[PDB]
Protein backbone atom coordinates (compact mmCIF):
# COMPACT_ATOMS: atom_id res chain seq x y z
CA UNK A 1 0.00 0.00 0.00
CA UNK A 2 2.65 2.50 -0.97
CA UNK A 3 1.81 6.75 -1.39
CA UNK A 4 3.17 8.34 -4.08
CA UNK A 5 3.83 12.35 -5.18
CA UNK A 6 4.59 13.85 -8.27
CA UNK A 7 7.97 16.27 -8.55
CA UNK A 8 6.30 19.74 -9.13
CA UNK A 9 9.58 21.88 -8.68
CA UNK A 10 13.02 20.86 -8.79
CA UNK A 11 15.29 20.62 -5.83
CA UNK A 12 19.42 19.67 -5.99
CA UNK A 13 20.29 17.74 -2.32
CA UNK A 14 22.81 19.34 -0.28
CA UNK A 15 23.78 17.44 1.66
CA UNK A 16 23.39 13.23 2.48
CA UNK A 17 20.20 13.15 4.17
CA UNK A 18 18.30 14.71 1.17
CA UNK A 19 16.91 13.76 -1.72
CA UNK A 20 17.16 15.20 -5.25
CA UNK A 21 14.17 15.67 -7.44
CA UNK A 22 13.57 16.80 -10.95
CA UNK A 23 9.62 17.80 -12.34
CA UNK A 24 7.66 14.93 -13.31
CA UNK A 25 9.73 12.44 -11.18
CA UNK A 26 7.43 9.94 -9.49
CA UNK A 27 8.27 9.91 -5.93
CA UNK A 28 7.69 7.27 -3.29
CA UNK A 29 6.63 8.71 -0.07
CA UNK A 30 8.30 6.98 2.59
CA UNK A 31 7.62 9.56 5.65
CA UNK A 32 5.54 12.61 6.14
CA UNK A 33 6.71 12.96 9.83
CA UNK A 34 10.33 14.05 9.73
CA UNK A 35 12.66 16.01 12.14
CA UNK A 36 12.52 19.14 10.12
CA UNK A 37 9.21 21.08 9.72
CA UNK A 38 7.37 20.83 6.02
CA UNK A 39 9.82 18.03 5.00
CA UNK A 40 9.04 14.47 3.31
CA UNK A 41 11.25 11.41 3.27
CA UNK A 42 10.81 9.53 0.01
CA UNK A 43 12.49 7.11 -2.21
CA UNK A 44 13.02 7.43 -6.20
CA UNK A 45 15.13 5.72 -8.41
CA UNK A 46 17.37 3.75 -6.07
CA UNK A 47 17.90 6.56 -3.89
CA UNK A 48 15.97 8.13 -0.74
CA UNK A 49 16.11 11.34 1.55
CA UNK A 50 14.09 14.42 2.40
CA UNK A 51 12.43 16.95 0.05
CA UNK A 52 10.52 19.90 0.67
CA UNK A 53 6.89 19.07 0.77
CA UNK A 54 5.70 21.78 -1.46
CA UNK A 55 8.12 21.12 -4.28
CA UNK A 56 5.65 17.73 -4.73
CA UNK A 57 2.08 16.95 -5.36
CA UNK A 58 0.13 14.04 -3.69
CA UNK A 59 -1.33 11.12 -6.36
CA UNK A 60 -4.17 9.22 -6.36
CA UNK A 61 -2.96 6.13 -5.49
CA UNK A 62 -4.41 4.64 -8.61
CA UNK A 63 -1.94 2.25 -11.32
CA UNK A 64 -2.55 0.50 -14.12
CA UNK A 65 -2.28 -3.04 -14.69
CA UNK A 66 1.38 -4.39 -15.33
CA UNK A 67 4.04 -6.83 -16.48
Amino acid sequence: ASDYCKVIFPYEAQNDDELTIKEGDIVTLINKDCIDVGWWEGELNGRRGVFPDNFVKLLPPLEHHHH
